[PDB]
């Protein structure tokens, strides 16, 4: 069911939070080997959360589900938020620049943290 895909779904974005809170542990102590090998786990992991979202909202809208495709027009149009800075923060990584590494961090953080009720309202709608 779409439920069942959006769960699938989610287990993949907890997957990135696991990745991404062990890389922000990485960056902090100075290791960038290990940093660039998650920034490599943390695309694969937003392209692929990306892709399985974008068939729920699919799936949705071929449904009829109102609701449920207003709210995952609004959480997709944040995941592109969440995935800007995302990019910023892989390019900063390559410049050298761990001053705006650290801000783009923080920023996915607080990104990533406000979806999270609308996330969960997803759950229930579908
Ligand atoms: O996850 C998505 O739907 C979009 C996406 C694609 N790449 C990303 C990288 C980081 C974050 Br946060 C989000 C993304």
């Amino acid at each position: 069911s779409v439920k069942s895909e959006y769960a699938e779904a989610a287990a993949v974005g907890q997957e990135a939070v696991a990745v991404f809170n062990t890389m922000k542990a990485a960056f902090q102590n100075g290791d960038k080997e290990a940093v660039a090998q998650y920034l490599a786990r943390l695309a694969s992991l937003y392209t692929r959360h990306e892709e399985l979202l974008n068939r729920i909202l699919e799936k949705a809208r071929r449904e009829g589900n109102k609701e449920a495709v207003t709210l995952m027009n609004e959480f997709t149009a944040t995941f592109q938020t969440g995935k800007s800075i995302f990019n910023a923060m892989v390019a900063a990584f390559k410049n050298g620049d761990d001053d705006s590494f650290e801000s783009y961090l923080q920023a996915l953080e607080k990104v990533t943290a406000k979806g999270e009720t609308l996330a969960d309202q997803i759950a229930k709608a579908l």
